[PDB]
């Protein structure tokens, strides 16, 4: 309730004239204009406050409002906004040293702004540390259908999820992609002897049939988390690893949405038990308060790039990655997760959010399953509890604008997959508390008698 | 103390060669240069040897280091509100939008990104959909010239001319086809021509013609080649690749990356060539690189196709950190200071300056083969032979480089962009530059040119 | 003529090396056989050495070889008229096209190619062009399986399963997809399953799901996968793959490049399976491999997109001497023959003997892990351990050929396609092959086997 | 002799089952071949035309040899199979004698159609450098306006458009580059060659896009289906000369050039260059049976012969190099050998070129008549100076006048948009001097009606 009430009808009309929004339908009459911000809720320009149970886009992991964070940035503006990655900064190198002990080393680190241009980074390190290693016939990356990497060419090539590709195509050849993991629909692969898996399986018998000889990388998120939260058996990241390594190829662990403490590890992939070839990360490394990514590459793997040969090293400028003000900011971000013990709160807020939905929404006749490992939850919605037919996307719609319209963002798998865009989403920020995730199961179910 | 100075350098210099991976560069790790602090046009390393940046960083920095008011404008803002989904909308993304569109003439809609190589791809996808939902699925090629360079990922990368940042990440998609580009040193005459005329001019209307007119989606364009040479076209020539893109029923994309915000003497690169683009692409300067943003800036008109109720009729594209708050509001403060200070007439004066001046100085060095620029954006060719034209020796531009480097003064060249051709200087200083730095500059080179 | 007749051979040998390329085999001058003449199953070298050809030369020379009525066929056809462009049209090609409609079982319109490879890239061709025409532009993908074959051309490997074939001849268009291939020995118990339970036939339905319908033009399949090892699949299994297709809006194309013309035990592999396939595409022992012909066989609903006055319209693709007329009068032959001497009937009848002799003759080795077949087309898989199911060694499969062909027998092997997994030997005979020379084939392989 | 009830039941037939390609459907224009004789085809209901063709550029020595058929049946009772796998007796002798024609020293693969050919020079190409320590070559240039097939690939390397819209996507590495057109581009061809824009395009491109990148440049001697577009003299020289500076092969596609169609053996001939790939069809039997070969140069075959287990060339074509086909080939060589047909095309190609520039020439609407051997092109415009293009109508009814007067001629339809207007005469080798003045008379005469 604003002393001075805000000029909306303005700035509503000139975001409506002049802005172009991401992965949405026209409805100017529709858009949120963020205002402000503190811990996990968010407020729009009207003042209305909302629940963000998505932090912002799985991103703004230490939540709203850090004023360290703010001030960490500024210092760093005021010393030095701008010097080359070719060259170097001190943020850079501390922030490259930290992320190794991160990711329990020994990682060389490539700093770029997006989780998409991580990616590529990784793609066309492997493609080159391949051909520098006397096997240039190593181009194809594989992945898995229903998956995500990205909005780029090459990542939506390597993207399983049709309705972020459909009329953008077509893609370069080389992409490969295979069934994933999913213990719900799919079920009792989890008790399965890991290697009498079938989609495991699938992994080493397409290698074999597409020619080990041509295969560079599998890439994949320890948990399939845009697509729909679908989870893995438990040693699936390990034989899948043990595959490539048999083949000859490296594993890309994509953690730009499960990075920094969303599974209850530091990383997704720690929950599995391998150490991948490359690790690529954004989102939650600057809490998204300032745009940052990197590509952590095994050591072995860079020493092939230190040749004296015209084309020995890696060919490539991004002239913003490695950005000094979100270097410095992303060092205290680490630090707070570290000191705030936001880790372990990820993973026991986790365990308390699915116990607690399961007892109270478990029962309704249209949901099919509850998910979720850390502060990472998905909520699949169902016709019918024994076909598992996703629900109506009416259905799934409303239950997510009714939540809205009583302050809980939550999220859904919309534009993934043609069919099955029935799954909602809660990844909260890690500071949530006991008393916040009351209020978003509370106003989900709540929600849910409306369908 | 310098003792505690060089300690504190090795330490730095230590984990810097076991952690971090430089872009674009031989693997010396003993080489590499740690930026400690700057101000104006000069920056400083962690040894405390001071350089004038005759690059802007990136071809980037363009109204110069130390701007407390830019730190002042993203640390406001990040003290309000540090994020928000650009699926949704935030004050500074609207605010800069519109800005963004006065600067560009109108009447545009903006979609943001983080980089230039982002902003290039998203233009790609828009460009598809666009004709997708037009009735002409079919059109799906994109048209760019030789020795140009758009981006780092593998589509920009196949838009991209130069083989140097392309070889051992191939293959690339099929759909990106190239054309001669337009140079006014290794052409000579080509101004004076009817710019129909011209060959390089009838090779687009011709490849248009024989690729079939129908499967061409858009013609993406620097308007002067930057990094590729500071290759410059003849005055009429950008407008007649619009005419004949027109002619086509494809789109012209203006690649801003590097001549956008006053870099050129004018507020864009296209400004200087009478032509409206489709879309233009924007990254660099736009916050003098102090944090990430970039943007890609659309026709109403290509808009209006996004607007319908089908399924699939929207642009499916969501990119988490594109147009990030703390970014908008320093541009915002970036695009006043540029106004304010009156940097993009400073860049085409000071630009004449610098351009009239290296004639003078250095012209008549034996292989210095050509002198060429518009506004703060100047490349020097350098020859074994100005009557052959023939590419000087890598050794010899290099040792240049090194050379005035060693003497404070930061310059650039075009390495890595085609086998061969690697032997053009660059200079891309910030827009406040002043007459005695231009001097420094200058002065430095000349220096250093008496050593080939 | 004991000398003379030694010169003319050496000769013969010496020229092949120095001037003939051949497919598919190391560079082994001494190793090759030249052929002189033929006689029903057997063939001759020009030493005068016989052999039962278990393989039809290549899958081809169904009715076999020394049919003096073939060579009367085309020599009357030369004679008459040796060419006419099938942009217009002869009287072979009229009524072979009729003949193979019924064949076929109608209704069909068939399009004539030379090579299998050409008949399935024609099928491709037409199936994009198609859906353009059907307002569909979008569709583009093609679907498959690992461990098939589909021709030699770029397309036709990309739609290949068999690495072998496409190792160091890459890279390829996009838009190629494969799935896993049904086979019910390393699958066992999928041929008891309900079909729509079996993962590899889900697996279908899921990807053109995950890849959006929309973007599917075909799926691409033999009705047995042949030259990949006669890997065979549950009853049911092509006709679920079909209802996939049907549901997606795609097309299905049989592959019957091998399996037609009674090879199976039926006139084509898709009548064992109940299916109305959209495209049949067929080479090989449609001319007995006398001369060269192809033959696309289109659905009559799918050849009326192309009737429309609209300027890109008609299947805009000449091919020079497809639908030869020689070898389509001669295919006229070929197929009367077939008819006359019921030999689709006598190939799944010997067929069958064949299978069940081998399995009561070589059955119980111990490196026989699996004896399969339909028709005169007969798969013996050979293993380490029957057990574990690992792939034989190479050597030791290679000496098993290698000792055949020393005692009188062609046997096949499936080589080259998919690395690991090179253990399985091939029969396909001539259809008219007696019981006798069956024992012939199992007696020599059985004696061969000894030695592993 | 077929009486109408029949003719009209076997077009019937026609309709209802054969696909034909290259034409609107159009059933009641379809012509059924019945017969021919020399440079003659009769159709089912009788009539006659002198073939202007060659049926498609492809019937050299001319229809009616009953020695062709006699060679080809006598093969079909000796050995009508064997894969190529393995070896017969057709096949050897065939190679060697091609290696005589082409100049030696060459290695042949035998395939069945053009296409094919150039697929497998392609291939050969990929996989030689593989095994030259040079993976990364695998991009294939040629020119804007060519054609080289109707596959995937071959369309890829195809610069006609017409030829490939609506098949698309294709396979990435395929680039492309200005044809030389002396019609269109007057005075390139007495410019000194390297200074000639499109020549300098070739060198240009391979540097711009990395000569290590760069497998092969594919052109034939003549565009021939694009219209007849020839280059200067020194072109393919100077084309050969920069792919071996660039590290690259030069693949002539001699498919509609080959076999004295031009005045020489091959295009090539014309032109003092010795290729690395030559591919060849159409000529080689006459179009009486199928068959075609890629011929190789020894030096590249020689990187096919190690031990290793993908070193070979795994590639098998069941009918390539058909018995039938190499026996009728061989003796079709002998006939175009002995008849001294090859000489014959040089004269009657010139014969044909110079009466028709004087019947025709000062045509308002012909802006160009070009040609060598019996290989000859008409350019119609709708403006001498300005050189547009005529409307598609206008030389369709000279097309169909021709056709109707009892004279087969052949244009570039489908090729590149807006640029369908070149009349192309290829006859059978054995014309006659007074075929030609029936040619030309009929031509001259359709040409009144426009
Ligand atoms: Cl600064
Ligand atoms: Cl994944
Ligand atoms: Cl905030
Ligand atoms: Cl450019
Ligand atoms: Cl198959
Ligand atoms: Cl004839
Ligand atoms: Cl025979
Ligand atoms: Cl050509």
């Amino acid at each position: 309730n604003a002393m001075k009430t805000k000029q909306t009808d303005e700035l509503l009309a000139k975001d409506e004239q002049y802005v172009w929004h991401g992965m949405r339908p026209f409805s100017p009459n529709s858009t949120t204009v963020g205002a402000k911000a503190e811990g996990c809720w968010v407020e729009d320009i009207q003042g209305k406050r909302y629940l963000d149970g998505m932090s912002g886009l799985w991103c703004v992991n230490s939540g709203y409002g850090r004023k360290e964070l703010a001030e960490a940035a500024y210092k760093q503006l005021q010393t030095l906004s701008y010097f080359p990655m070719s060259q170097s900064h001190e943020p850079a190198i501390k922030l490259a040293e930290k992320l190794n002990e991160w990711l329990g080393g020994e990682y060389v680190i490539f700093f770029s702004n997006s989780g998409s241009e991580a990616n590529e980074t990784a793609f066309k390190i492997a493609r080159q540390y391949y051909a520098q290693k006397g096997e240039p016939h190593r181009y194809k990356f594989m992945s898995r259908y229903r998956g995500y990497h990205g909005n780029t060419m090459a990542t939506m090539a390597a993207t399983g999820q049709a309705q972020r590709r459909y009329q953008y195509e077509p893609f370069a050849s080389g992409f490969l992609h295979v069934t994933p993991p999913d213990c719900y629909r799919m079920p009792g692969i989890e008790r399965e002897n890991i290697y009498d898996v079938e989609c495991v399986k699938e992994v080493d018998r397409v290698m074999t049939w597409e020619l080990s000889e041509t295969i560079a990388a599998f890439i994949m998120e320890p948990i399939i988390t845009g697509g729909g939260i679908l989870m893995a058996p438990q040693d699936y990241m390990k034989a899948v690893h043990e595959t490539c390594q048999k083949h000859g190829a490296l594993l890309i662990s994509d953690e730009v949405i499960c990075g920094f403490g969303r599974t209850g590890k530091a990383f997704g992939f720690m929950n599995y038990d391998v150490k991948p070839d490359i690790i690529t990360m954004a989102k939650g490394i600057t809490s998204a308060y300032l745009p940052l990514s990197a590509t952590a590459v095994k050591r072995e793997i860079y020493e092939a790039f230190k040749g004296k040969g015209e084309y020995e090293f890696f060919r490539h400028i991004n002239t913003f990655g490695g950005n000094p003000a979100a270097c410095a900011l992303a060092l205290k971000n680490l630090e707070i997760i570290e000191n705030e013990n936001l880790i372990e709160r990820s993973a026991q807020m986790g365990s308390l959010l699915l116990e607690q939905l399961k007892e109270e929404i478990g029962e309704h006749p249209l949901v099919g399953d509850i998910r979720g490992k850390g502060l990472l939850v998905g909520i699949e919605l169902v016709n019918d509890k024994e076909t598992k037919e996703p629900i109506d996307n009416d259905k799934i719609a409303s239950v997510v604008n009714a939540c809205k319209e009583k302050g809980l963002i939550i999220g859904r798998n919309g534009m993934t997959t043609a069919g099955y865009n029935n799954i909602l989403t809660l990844a909260p920020p890690l500071v949530i508390s006991s008393e916040e995730i009351a209020f978003v199961i509370g106003t989900l179910k709540t929600a849910m008698e409306r369908i």
